[PDB]
């Protein structure tokens, strides 16, 4: 039976469809009014700058508003990043508080963040026709900030994934090319914010859903340590899961934009709206501060062979940082796949699977999550005997698998205690080398539509810093060169498995794509890791001022 | 067998024997070239009092700690509330930094927070020549602030308890009243502290730990959110229970002691130790506030029947705070039986007991435990049919019994996303009648000993905001009286069930034991909480001085 899939993907794309019909007259009645508006000034300022023409009165809040909802439809044409046009939200334009640090600053939303009258569908045939009740906090705060949330974005089926298709609204595409997914599971966010369709957005990462789509698509995003920002009324499909923690973050064409949102967004109204937030206010002193870093860095995991452009950007970088009178520091985390296959896996997975299929029940099963439902349905002893035939040839597999079953209350409290040990044993890696900051490789070029649902294993540079807590943002630093794409066809991995040749063929055909690198501070030194990323924005794209 | 733990015991009060021995000498010593110094005046000195002599050199830091240490081993005596004198600590002493915040203070240290070259035994055989390899970050931090930590004092066998006994040190007893409790599992800090032998000590707290004994002995303590101080290098006996956190803070003589304590321990040296302590500093400012207060408060939970005494300690707190000009407003936090029997419970032994129970393999059981171990060891679907039988007659039994059954990872997802959710749902409550902070009765007079391990529906006031994860401390506030006393004797309690039966015996016979009133703000809130404590402080026992 999949008549209810059907019907809510019907309805949905009715929504979609009258959602972006809703944004054209409101973009042309606006044009009409405006002949004389210089449009491509006002989309090509920085956010910084923006912001300052919207405080001093020099920008209208509505000449800003409409020409970004019009580059947002136009965007989306080609992209189908925007599922759903924030209905109230020319209401809240008029509102908007005069004095808010983000006065008259359109924001996009990835799906998620909850919004009142509006699904948080996930992708998923239940959640549709279940229209959210209230404003997320973070929604809120933003609001009291004068900012406009205007648009919900796509997001893969589930969220668990980071590639960017649904049974509901489809799939979305990477701007810079079509064959290629925009990353995610905040790939709308991604194509949306990376063609100029929005100055600033939020996403979410568990691991790697701000930092995959901000580098496929070449754009910066920072994941916070997982309770700087709050997580209250935002959507998901399993809850409880405390070991591998949730992460919200913003997402942006350059660093002072995000150093902005968090400053924001960290003010006396989040901390008031939701109290289980340490009141943490942003450290300006920290995030401006010129002097000298430790910068620990490593060229490779050691368990996702990087591809060549992902090497030259890294190493390009360590060098311009050595140039500017920091300390590069060869550091890597101790004990890697043990953190992504047994302690990531198996905190992601503790109960098989079983919490989290509840949410396919009925549903179709988007193309681009693969396999992984299939594998998570396999009983326990399956998954097992499976794990033990494939160990010899293919280890990596089999531990993934291994660590997907489901078992007590008694092994996940094993689990937290080993997440947390492991933790504390980097970092006192980390205080041993006197490391301030740590530069690492981030996955990229973009993989093509429908293959990194097959390349499990390339999460391996995003997913650490899940799983250890720490601040980790990624900033686009290259694009992909023809040399760089040649030297794919010698690209071999380093298990050879299935993941491995997935990744190789999923990478090519990136010529002028862009390539990050990413940046990772201790937990809550968020001002640093910023500190970090505009100092990598500055000496690597130094037209960003 | 128990071969193991008689030789782990003969071993321990060896080392106990030997550590009050080397006190004694090193006090005598002192004393003998300091014949003409006033102990008395030196000991009754306030904290704050104490560390600006310290500071500006009219005390000595030896003449301190001497004096102090003197004080340890004789209220020992009576209530055999230290376990080891901390042999490092008079070379730190000497060194101890100038600029400190805590420079010269002497500070006692429940068993659990690890200390070079100590056992941390938690009075489990397991744990015994075990000795410590570093201290734990608290202890670092207290040292950099030029505090010299000099005692390991007494908890209850693996700490899961609030009385205060072992089979390794034994029993130490309330100061006030030797056939009482100190409470605990932080008992030797409240019974040392409570009767002038130390000016500052830390405990933990998980189900009340900090609370009890504070309110227990006439003293204040601090349960802060539980991610607000380090519990790195902490020794425990459980192992990735994340669902109901351990919270570790300070016990002191009064308000301005708690105060000093986070705001010497909030510093950079906490910070950039522990990274994964969020970089809050001691907000001063709002610590020093004068403005009014919205007070919340209950007299009663509705779960445990508070004494007389409680009762009245309470309304007299109230009637006092709207003399003053706050507004007090009725207040209880929903769906208490909830979060006490479910959420709390199962939080804490999710597995059903059996990490716990690793602990006691081989071990003695101590008394004071009462029947936790035997009711734990239980299978499952025992500890379920006994539960569907009491739940007619007890249903309060019946609950705990069965919230304390193994599950898998599945239901503890419920689980923690059960405590996420409730937590919102009191904190929206809260923000619905706009408090600013909660007052609530607080357990006692003090239970006799051996009857907290029989009374576990007393932890009901406390516990709740170990489950809420909300900064909770107690101030005392008054003392039993003839006629609170007299009507125990009607006291019945809400289920009349076994535990009902011994709170009733167990707070018999306490003319003159201290009460306490407690407080809550929300989470992070220290500060505020801090500010209200120092109120009901200054408006119930004004003649507590600077
Ligand atoms: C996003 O970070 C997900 C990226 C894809 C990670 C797949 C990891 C994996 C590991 C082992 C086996 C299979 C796959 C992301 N952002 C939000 C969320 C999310 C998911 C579910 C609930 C809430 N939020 O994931
Ligand atoms: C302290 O808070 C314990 C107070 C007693 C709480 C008992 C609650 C209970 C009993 C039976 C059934 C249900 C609930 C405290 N402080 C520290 C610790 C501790 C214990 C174990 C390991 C580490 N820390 O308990
Ligand atoms: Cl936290």
């Amino acid at each position: 039976g999949r008549q209810k899939a059907r019907g809510a993907a019907t309805r949905a794309r009715q929504k979609q469809r009258a959602s972006l019909e809703t944004m054209d007259k409101a973009v042309q009645r606006f044009r009409l009014q405006n002949p004389d508006l210089d449009s491509e000034a006002l989309l090509t300022l920085p956010l910084l700058q923006l912001v300052q023409k919207l405080q001093s009165g020099e920008l209208s809040p509505e000449a800003v508003f409409f020409t970004y909802l019009g580059k947002a439809w136009e965007v989306n044409k080609g992209t189908n990043c925007v599922t759903s046009y924030l209905t109230d939200c020319e209401t809240q334009l008029s509102q908007a508080p005069r004095q808010g640090l983000l006065y008259g600053v359109p924001v996009s939303l990835k799906e998620c963040f909850s919004y009142k009258g509006h699904d948080s569908t996930l992708g998923l045939s239940l959640n549709e026709g279940m229209p959210s009740e209230s404003d997320c906090v973070v929604v809120q705060v933003l609001k009291l900030q004068g900012a406009v949330p205007f648009v919900h974005t796509n997001v893969p089926q589930s969220m668990f994934s980071y590639d960017c298709s649904n049974p509901l609204f489809g799939q979305t595409m990477n701007p810079w090319k079509s064959s290629k997914s925009p990353g995610g599971s905040s790939g709308g966010e991604g194509a949306l914010i990376g063609s100029g369709g929005s100055p600033l957005g939020l996403g979410t990462d568990i691991g790697g859903s701000i930092r995959f789509p901000s580098a496929f698509c070449g754009i910066c995003g920072l994941k916070p340590t997982g309770n700087r920002l709050s997580k209250s009324g935002l959507k998901g499909c399993v809850y409880g899961q405390t070991a591998v923690q949730l992460s919200l973050g913003p997402m942006a064409r350059d660093v002072e934009s995000l150093a902005l949102c968090l400053k924001a967004l960290l003010c006396e109204h989040l901390f008031t709206l939701d109290p289980t937030v340490p009141p943490l206010p942003f450290r300006e002193e920290v995030y401006r501060s010129s002097r000298p870093l430790r910068v620990g860095y490593y060229e490779t995991d050691n368990y996702t062979m990087p591809s060549p452009a992902m090497r030259r950007a890294l190493i390009e970088t360590k060098q311009r940082l050595e140039a500017a009178g920091h300390t590069l520091i060869p550091f890597l985390p101790n004990n890697i796949p043990y953190a992504l296959e047994v302690l990531s896996t198996g905190g992601l997975f503790s109960d098989g699977g079983r919490s989290f299929l509840q949410n396919f029940k009925g549903d179709f099963v988007d193309p681009c999550l693969g396999d992984l439902i299939l594998i998570l349905r396999l009983p326990s002893w399956f998954k097992r005997l499976l794990s033990l035939l494939l160990k010899p040839l293919f280890p990596r597999l089999a531990a993934f698998l291994n660590n997907m079953r489901p078992r007590s209350a008694e092994k996940l409290w094993k689990l937290q205690h080993e997440i947390e040990m492991y933790r504390q044993s980097v970092i006192a890696q980390w205080k041993a080398m006197n490391l301030d900051v740590l530069l690492t490789p981030m996955l990229g070029p973009a993989l093509d539509l429908n293959t990194p649902g097959r390349a499990t294993g390339a999460v391996s540079y995003t997913m650490l810093y899940n799983c250890l807590d720490f601040p980790a943002g990624v900033v686009p630093v290259t694009t992909v060169t023809a040399e760089d794409d040649a030297q794919m066809e010698l690209y071999k991995g380093y298990f050879g498995d299935i993941w491995d040749i997935i990744l190789k063929k999923a990478m090519k055909n990136s010529v002028g794509l862009p390539v990050a690198v990413q940046c990772v501070a201790l937990p809550w030194q968020e001002e640093l890791c910023l500190r970090f990323m505009r100092e990598v924005e500055q000496l690597m794209t130094p037209q960003k001022q």
